[PDB]
């Protein structure tokens, strides 16, 4: 009677097609075959076909039901076979996809499921280029879905089949259109469709409709909902969601059901005053996050998403840009749950300072880009956290000019979802910046040359020249190795093998001050919350890594800048953090010590003797200058005021 | 006036000799060139020559002083050049070495220091084989040492030049012979040698001697010390050490000085009753630890040693086998500090289940083995934590038979240091087991076949047949991936790609029970405290890794077995830990839950409803059987008794 969702992750037989003999090894999903070679900095890591095969017992009692194989993600092309007969293809590495196998299997026996995954280079599947790894394989879950022959359809771009369209939302009332896809393979007849909105045990809406479904029908039903005096999803202040059950009934029996969240809110972006959520100004304190991790590549487990979100909330993050592609359903779920305003985007990624192009002007590429956009929007439609749809990152006009195609994507986004604005992330001047509703730039003033001050100049000049633009900062950052430490502050070469941590700290303190004074900037996103994989990189403390994270690739170590942001953004958790603790060897005659704290002041101790109190500045920073160390070991301690104080401590050597 | 010790770790120019053009890149020590390729499971990772060059300013005011380059470790051959002229060679990857450069430099200018490091295969430098990576390069610190022309010699196998020989130790008195190497390059004359033993500010011994030193003299002075009613170094109970200052004086001026610890104790090993420290029985709750780590290979920083020791102490470790080679001075220092009884060993490593040999019977190999043993003993002589010198690991008699050579090494160890017993780690029957004073075996009953019970049978039969042997277990362990989880307990294939965590947990619980009942076993050492690198491995959740750690390779995650040992070994820190939390998906009709706790009992809750209390067994384990889950999410909580209880919690899905 109930819909079943069966995980098919364990024990698949794997081999590369370049291994011609046919023998296989066991693997377990999520899986990528690029977790060792790409992460070792091998620039020509394996990009081609890997094959997964599993024997699936089709239970006799599933006869009469409908059966679907749903894939959460396979990078980048998947060809699926049942009993070695081809059933379909998916092109795109980040969107879910589904095939019905109801009439393709033999009931009561083992059937072969074969997936031939290809992450070889293509010129007709975005992303074509990018500063990250194109990890190959079935790197998200695989499900066997089992439903009634009359069901809420899972066949609409592999979405849940329900779109809760937020037409009008205010504190007085919300009008929602529940769009429901129905799929019928039963004999001609009827069913009753019910849409139930609840808050815990309390019933908020219950709307019903009798529907006549022809054999073979695949149709869209639209049920209007009205909620009086709604409780709004209000970011981290109150991430409230209703639950919606959508169900089908025949003769007073429920025969199918799906649940989706309903987090109601309204928003706008003001060119002069920034982002407003539910009628109130909201600074977007944002970071970016790639979907990979040390040692496992992009084969992330649920605890990895959970941990990433825990670290961001610890830091006081209230906004995120999930670059550079559609990410996991579970990850958008955590954004919903924790109230994090989210920018979600398609992988329409340009070259940046590197070679080749993000756009190749041929129908196959362009049609496939539209498919990946429709996938993004339909598959992730109901997540309240998503407040912006991103259409590109660092495209450029030279050669194949993407401006007209990006206009087509913008119009398609607005058609698919008029309830959210489009955005984009640019490193260019010119017409590419004037298509999406909001615009943002990737700025590295003070890292890739210049000084942080030119970010202030760029922001002010652009805002004055183009007062209609809603200006954001879609990336800003600096590299750091936790193993590169020096007593003095000196700007390093960005592309070199020396990325002292103190420069990243300096960079973020200076850039944050510029942002904090400019409320017309509707959101800013640190590049990046975590170090991440990019095989071609040859910089910092090891190849193959982009080290602009606030936290290391294995999520183990928070860099000093993490705590600068935590003090400023997470003000209600008491803390004190001494900066430059990893710089154990000191040689400067005049030592400077610096702490980040939520307290109004702090006290410094050197070798157990107080150096006195210093006040925190407006950026939660306390600084002591001309501190005198003695030759050899020195114990440095900082303490907040109060009867029960907080402390941080380190032993440094002075010579 | 003072001895100077200057770190030369930053900014060296590096290239491989296979890169013939001559251009270089910046590197910073500690460094290995095998941190990416070997750790990616590349079995033919780079083994050959890497070159490091640094310009060193020789200060005019160093003229008249003596200058030394001291290397803490270079794997495996180092050729050192000053202004591109060869000054010496070291063969051996784990012992320190030193060259005087006093008369080789130009004062008042930059001098070139060039180190040509080679980790290419050799048949004349142990280890010849082994289940670990032979990471190449200058992977420990480099120092410039500056002393008076008359000094406590740093030239005796690069040791501190002072051996505090523990002749007789008891609670009534300790007799120590302070052996001091003196090196003179001043004009013929005299100096006063002082040996000062202190406890904080309190003076315990002060012995002095006037010495006549010819020009060019390199001599040994021996000063007897007598300490009445000493405070003994007593393991974790009281890791007390005196400090010894050894100084040279001319005309009432101190001209040189070195400090060494003096941790006084006595011990013996009883064939029937196990290890006795300072006259009292002491169970050795041991683990093993390799000197590498995720992402950095063996280029460990001080915080890495510190963290490894923190994790071991957290687990209640009181003994360690620092396999399979001499490890860092700083690491033995931490063992001294924290009271951990230590087995230190030379890299005389045999093949185990793999090919080739640990012993090649040729003079060059054998003489070099003796050098590495003398290095080990002289360089690490004064560490109280070291209570055993290990001479080999898994050698075998077939082909080149090492028995007679190992007897030579045993006699050499006893000559170099009669104050500690020799030991060895065997996987063989026969004559190899009857050479060293203590013997131990590497046992994998229940992992590499058989069942844990045959360990009990082996231990009892050996002990009965050979009542004179002091029997230990130098390794025991099982593999586990934290990403391999299954609801049921089933023994996996050791060499396969599936290492469910629950089997490692089962293995350690069963083996520990066998050990705990057998006090004639003087020490046991878990293989291994941490997952570690072994490029040739193809098992568990990724290639290139030996996953028998209780803690993951990046030191981030403690496996369930870590907490079993912590509950049993660290009884005075209150804790409760629910096992199998990583096994999120449950399907067994009858669920079993298991907790490790220091409490006498604990209570289980399922979906907020108590299932009742259960008593902890003698191994700190609480178990609830036939627990009923409901379909879908279940919240599982366990709690200790008391007004302020401890808790552990997890959400599992049942289907
Ligand atoms: O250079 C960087 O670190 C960033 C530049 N903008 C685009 C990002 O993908 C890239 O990673
Ligand atoms: O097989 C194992 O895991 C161990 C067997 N004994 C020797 C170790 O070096 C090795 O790692």
């Amino acid at each position: 009677s109930l819909r079943q969702d069966i995980l098919l992750n364990n024990n698949w037989n794997f081999r590369f097609s370049h291994q011609v003999q046919g023998d296989t090894r066991r693997v377990d999903l999520p899986h990528t075959w690029n977790a060792q070679d790409a992460l070792a900095g091998k620039i020509d890591y394996k990009r081609g076909i890997g094959n997964y095969e599993k024997a699936l017992y089709i239970r006799p009692e599933w006869k009469g039901k409908r059966l679907f194989l749903r894939f959460d993600g396979v990078n980048s092309i998947a060809d699926v076979f049942i009993n070695r007969k081809h059933i379909g293809e998916h092109r795109g590495g980040y969107g879910a996809f589904i095939f019905e196998i109801t009439d393709l299997v033999k009931y009561g026996e083992k059937n072969s499921v074969l997936v031939r995954a290809n992450n070889g280079e293509q010129l007709d599947i975005m992303p074509l280029v990018g500063d990250f790894n194109f990890y190959g394989g079935i790197y998200r879950d695989v499900h066997l879905l089992i439903t009634d022959e009359t069901c809420i359809s899972p066949l609409d771009y592999a979405s849940p089949g329900v779109y809760l369209v937020q037409e009008v939302v205010s504190p007085q009332e919300a009008k929602v259109c529940a769009k429901v896809n129905l799929s019928n393979r039963a004999a001609d007849g009827t069913a009753e469709l019910q849409v139930l909105v609840t808050d815990g045990t309390k019933v908020i809406c219950k709307e019903s409709r009798n529907v006549s479904l022809k054999q073979g029908a695949d149709i869209l039903e639209q049920l209007p909902l009205l909620i009086q005096k709604p409780r709004l999803w209000n970011g981290c202040e109150d991430p409230f969601m209703y639950q919606v059950s959508i169900s089908l009934h025949k003769d007073g029996k429920q025969i199918d059901s799906v649940t989706q969240p309903l987090g109601l809110r309204y928003y706008h972006t003001d060119p002069d005053k920034g982002f407003f959520l539910n009628g109130k100004h909201l600074p977007l304190h944002g970071v970016c996050r790639h979907q990979d991790r040390a040692e496992v590549g992009n084969a992330l487990r649920p605890q990895h998403h959970e941990e990433d979100v825990a670290l961001m909330r610890e830091m006081g993050v209230n906004a995120i840009r999930l670059a550079h592609y559609p990410q996991a359903t579970y990850m958008y779920d955590l954004m919903d749950k924790h109230g994090i305003v989210t920018w979600a985007e398609i992988p329409f990624v340009g070259p940046g300072g590197y070679a080749d192009k993000g756009f190749v002007d041929q129908a196959s590429f362009r049609e496939n880009g539209k498919q990946q956009l429709i996938e993004l929007i339909r598959q992730h439609y109901n997540h309240p956290s998503i407040c912006f749809w991103g259409l590109f990152n660092e495209l450029k006009e030279v050669g194949d000019n993407p401006v007209e195609y990006v206009k087509e994507l913008n119009a398609l986004a607005k058609q698919e979802d008029p309830t959210r604005p489009t955005t984009s992330a640019s490193n260019q001047d010119g017409n590419l910046n004037f298509i999406t509703e909001n615009i943002a730039w990737n700025r590295y003033d003070g890292w890739y040359g210049s000084t942080p001050k030119t970010l202030a100049t760029f922001l002010d000049r652009t805002h004055k020249k183009h007062p209609e633009l809603r200006i954001g900062i879609s990336e800003y950052g600096a590299g750091a190795s936790i193993y590169h430490q020096q007593d003095s502050l000196k700007q390093p070469s960005a592309s070199g093998w020396w990325h002292p941590e103190n420069w990243q700290t300096y960079y973020h303190m200076e850039n944050w001050k510029i942002i904090a004074e400019r409320p017309f900037v509707w959101g800013t996103f640190v590049w990046n919350m975590f170090d991440f994989g990019a095989a071609h990189r040859t910089e910092g403390d090891r190849p193959g890594i982009n080290d602009k994270g606030l936290v290391t690739f294995d999520r183990k170590v928070r860099k000093d800048a993490f705590y600068f942001y935590k003090a400023n953004w997470n003000k209600q958790e008491p803390m004190i953090y001494l900066a430059e603790k990893r710089c154990r060897l000191r040689y400067q005659p005049e030592q400077t010590f610096m702490a980040f704290t939520t307290a109004p002041e702090a006290e410094l101790f050197v070798n157990g003797v107080s150096c006195g109190k210093q006040k925190a500045d407006t950026y939660s920073t306390v600084v002591w200058k001309n501190v005198k160390l003695t030759s050899g070991e020195n114990i440095i301690r900082v303490t907040t005021p109060g009867k029960k104080p907080l402390t941080d401590e380190v032993t440094v050597e002075y010579k």
